[PDB]
């Protein structure tokens, strides 16, 4: 699933 990691870390931002 790690190809979607960028999508989670984009939602982590403020």
């Amino acid at each position: 699933w790690y190809h979607r990691l960028s999508h989670l870390h984009s939602r982590l931002q403020d």
